[PDB]
């Protein structure tokens, strides 16, 4: 299943850096054969060392499987010193640059991002992985026209839940404490915790002390205020999981409003990030 190559330059033209983690690096690759783009994720198996089998077994397994909301894993390349995950790029444009430059958002459309996203997201839970990066730079669009789906960008082999700030033994919940803090975003454009002292921000995250302040959320719906709440709950065991928010009415029902938002939504996004 593994490729191999003496040099990765035989396959791949490297050109922008996308994403620098620790000792991983995702880069734009055009493979050399056929003018095709990837996004190339470079490891160094020195990196991986006492865990190598394990990755690649995990790996295997992954390459097997497309879910329609994350990108799709191309194949994989083992140098003498380095593994290349080769992934599909999603070269549809981001989040928040959409949402400003649409001239219509309504709830639906939130809801429809955030329904994508619990899908993708369940789906990793199944196969034992907890993404605890979710947040609106690993969410891309898949194409630049109106209907394109989302799908998360990257995944590990402010958002944070209340629990990893506590040190406290987490699970797969915090994935669903950063979609209810994703969902926040999408229906408001600004964070639900922020403070320029670093000690009241993890306080107020640690008491999961947030609200639905007006003028911003007072046309936004009793059900939408009702699914962030449930994904927002400090206490991880009452949490909704991706299961339970996919069934709540807003998700799976009629009650997202069609009241266009943008201009409230884009006014805050451009004010409160870079
Ligand atoms: C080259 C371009 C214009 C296209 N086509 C482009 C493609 C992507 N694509 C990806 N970016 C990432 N990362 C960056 C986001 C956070 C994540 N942790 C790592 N990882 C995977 C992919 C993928 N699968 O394509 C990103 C950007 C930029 C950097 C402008 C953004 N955002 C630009």
């Amino acid at each position: 299943w593994k490729k191999q190559a003496e040099d990765i330059k035989k396959i791949f033209e490297f050109k922008e850096t996308l994403g620098t983690g620790a000792f991983s690096e995702v880069v734009l690759a055009e493979e050399k054969a056929t003018g095709k783009l990837f996004a190339v994720k470079c490891i160094p198996k020195k990196a991986l060392k006492g865990k190598e089998s394990s990755i690649e077994n995990e790996i295997a397994v992954l390459r097997k499987i497309k879910h329609e909301n994350i990108v799709a894993l191309e194949d994989i390349y083992e140098s003498p010193n380095h593994l290349y995950l080769v992934m599909q790029l999603v070269s549809g444009g981001e989040l928040f640059d959409r949402i400003v430059e649409k001239g219509f958002y309504t709830e639906k459309d939130a809801s429809t991002l955030i329904r994508q996203v619990l899908d993708a997201v369940y789906y990793l839970h199944r196969m034992g992985i907890v993404h605890r990066d979710l947040k609106p730079e690993n969410l891309l669009y898949y194409s630049q026209d109106e209907e394109s789906k989302i799908m998360i960008s990257d995944f590990g082999l402010g958002y944070v839940a209340p629990e990893v700030l506590a040190q406290k033994p987490y699970s797969k919940a915090v994935d669903c404490w950063s979609i209810g803090v994703i969902a926040y975003i999408l229906l408001c454009g600004y964070p639900p915790f922020y403070d320029e002292n670093d000690s009241k921000l993890f306080e107020q995250i640690l008491k999961a002390e947030y609200e639905f302040d007006s003028p911003y959320w007072d046309d936004i719906s009793d059900s939408a205020k009702d699914f962030i709440r449930n994904l927002m709950e400090k206490d991880p065991n009452k949490r909704y999981t991706c299961e339970q928010a996919a069934r709540h009415p807003w998700i799976a029902g009629d009650t997202a409003l069609n009241k266009n938002i943008h201009e409230s939504v884009s006014a805050q996004i451009r004010k409160n990030f870079a």
